């Protein structure tokens, strides 16, 4: 129930840490910090070297036509799933869902974000964003570890059969156990990759739950 | 280093056995016996329910244009890789490789087959089929558990960095340990899925190696 957020920017460090904690995870979330520094080929390299599923954390948030292009390039690169913002609206989300269907991949809908600024505009639209996801047939969602009461409400909207993952554990203040009361899996980045012993940090999280 | 060949024909039995042996495998090989009986949607169902990588054992062996169509449909259905015959020639293999590249997926090249009949025509062409794979950039291969001396020769041609999987273990007479002297992983079907206790059978194989 642990997903590693691999946001280190250099290939050597990213490969080292991911290899050290492989036994504690099954999925690696790779985003722009690593991809823009080392190239999209890093996705296929990780998939091959570690045999883990890869979620591309690209917070897709453009118009439908551009979202389609981003999703196509991302799935061509080997990602198993992509994270898409719901705030830009249904047409933008549908464009991503259409490419995922064409390529046999998945879309994760980012509802409410975990950082403080999410309270300004996203939080007020999050319940409706989750409902839009349900209406569009979305089965995978992202919600905040930092606000378990919001994570509970989002779980209420999407149902027990939807898959919900949650970032904000550790560095941002979220608790593994409390988050897993509602999410199926937790995303952890810095608490593991900036640790003196990433494997010990991962093991500690797994033990705490 | 164990791949389950799930050749049961009904969804209920296939799901039961795969769930029972999940802890001993990481990849499920699904072929036409199950897909033609239950539909291509079974691939996505397995991927979701078990979180395993799926190799579509479709022994692709048609002209380039048709191979492209088969690969596209197979990857759209969610398969992570597809098994392609090398005997029909380089253009037929290249067509599959092109679709795999477009979709961020992989091709496994079937060189020499494991059954007795493979000695009639395939065996005599197998070394050249493997060399053709190397020339085309193929990195994943299938070779016979039933003939470890042939598996050794094929490993010699493709190199240590290529990934080699091998069927024919158990029912067809192949030995897990001897096969793993050359292959990276073994494929096992009947010895596990027809057993009175599939999990015990899988565990026994893992223990024997
Ligand atoms: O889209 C995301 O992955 C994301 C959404 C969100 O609301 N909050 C959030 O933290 N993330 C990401 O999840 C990861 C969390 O990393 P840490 O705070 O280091 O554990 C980072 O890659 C973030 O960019
Ligand atoms: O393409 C294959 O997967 C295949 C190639 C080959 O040379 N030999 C071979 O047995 N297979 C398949 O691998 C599986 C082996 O199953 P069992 O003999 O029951 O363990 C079946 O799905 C076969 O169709």
């Amino acid at each position: 129930r642990l997903i590693l957020a691999m946001d280190l920017m250099n290939r050597d460090d990213a490969l080292r840490v991911t290899g050290e904690v492989r036994e504690y995870i099954d999925t690696v979330k790779i985003g722009y910090p690593l991809v823009l520094s080392e190239g999209m080929d890093i996705i296929a390299e990780f998939r091959k070297r570690f045999g883990c599923r890869i979620i591309a954390a690209f917070a897709v948030a453009d118009i439908p036509e551009t979202n389609e292009k981003i999703c196509r390039a991302t799935f061509k690169a080997g990602a198993d799933a992509i994270i898409v913002h719901g705030f830009p609206g249904a047409d933008s989300v549908r464009a991503c869902l259409n490419v995922a269907e064409e390529m046999g991949r998945e879309v994760f809908l980012l509802t409410e974000m975990s950082h403080p600024g999410a309270e300004m505009f996203i939080q007020g639209a999050a319940d409706e964003i989750a409902r839009m996801g349900v209406d569009l047939g979305v089965k995978n969602y992202v919600g905040p570890s930092t606000r378990p009461e919001r994570l509970s409400r989002l779980r209420e909207i999407i149902g027990q059969d939807s898959f919900l993952i949650s970032p904000g554990v550790g560095a941002q203040g979220g608790d593994p156990g409390e988050t897993l009361r509602f999410a199926d899996a937790i995303i952890v980045g810095r608490s593991i990759y900036l640790a003196d012993n990433p494997a010990a940090a991962a093991a500690g999280i797994i033990e705490s739950i």
